[PDB]
């Protein structure tokens, strides 16, 4: 049907992963959402029934990701552009070992990046902006966002 929205976005979480703790995914995804929403004119909303805009699914390198990247570290996940259905969703290398709160890779870091890809604009290309390709494990404790960066996205279409 006729799709043309620019404020209210939908979201859906996969089966809470097989390993990754569900409560952990909700907390990490919740915090990232507030950071992306509180810095954006477009509010977001998760559900668990009807179709949604940003869909988060856990899979191992196979369906793409450049002939299946890794499954034990390296990258964490990726997301596509707009569109419908599949478009706007992301895939996290579930095969690997994810660590909630601490122990390695946090869901928050991937949640913020994955989310920004769906809504957030282009990247910065610079070892500092929460979007750049270069991966660097960093507990959310230091996950800080430049005022100019967040202010630019909110000031653009907001
Ligand atoms: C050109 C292909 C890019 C692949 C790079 C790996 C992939 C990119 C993506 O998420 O889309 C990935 O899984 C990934 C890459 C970077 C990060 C990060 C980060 C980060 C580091 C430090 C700070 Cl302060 C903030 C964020 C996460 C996942
Ligand atoms: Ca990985
Ligand atoms: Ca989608
Ligand atoms: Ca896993
Ligand atoms: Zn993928
Ligand atoms: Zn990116």
């Amino acid at each position: 049907g006729p799709v043309w929205r620019k404020h209210y976005i939908t979201y859906r979480i996969n089966n809470y992963t097989p390993d990754m703790n569900r409560e952990d995914v909700d907390y990490a995804i919740r915090k990232a959402f507030q950071v992306w929403s509180n810095v954006t004119p477009l509010k977001f909303s998760k559900i668990n029934t009807g179709m949604a805009d940003i869909l988060v699914v856990f899979a191992r390198g196979a369906h793409g990701d450049f002939h299946a990247f890794d499954g034990k570290g390296g990258i964490l996940a990726h997301a596509f552009g707009p569109g419908s259905g599949i478009g706007g969703d992301a895939h996290f290398d579930e095969d690997e070992f994810w660590t909630t709160h601490s122990g390695g890779t946090n869901l928050f870091l991937t949640a913020v990046h994955e989310i920004g890809h769906s809504l957030g604009l282009g990247h910065s290309s610079d070892p500092k902006a929460v979007m750049f390709p270069t991966y660097k494990y960093v507990d959310i404790n230091t996950f800080r966002l430049s005022a100019d960066d967040i202010r630019g996205i909110q000031s653009l279409y907001g």
